[PDB]
This record gives structure tokens, C-alpha cells and sequence, in this order.
């Protein structure tokens, strides 16, 4: 799960 970047 969780999720993050950065774009
Ligand atoms: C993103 O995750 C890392 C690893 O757990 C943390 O060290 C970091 O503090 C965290 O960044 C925060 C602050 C930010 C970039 N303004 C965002 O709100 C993120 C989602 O949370």
C-alpha cells in the first residue's frame, strides 16, 4: 500500500 512520488 502507501503510494509516493514525486511527479
Ligand atoms: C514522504 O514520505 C517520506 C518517507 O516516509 C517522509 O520522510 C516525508 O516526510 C514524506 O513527505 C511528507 C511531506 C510532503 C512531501 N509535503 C507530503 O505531504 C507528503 C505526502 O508527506
Amino acid at each position: 500500500x502507501x503510494n509516493x512520488x514525486y511527479x
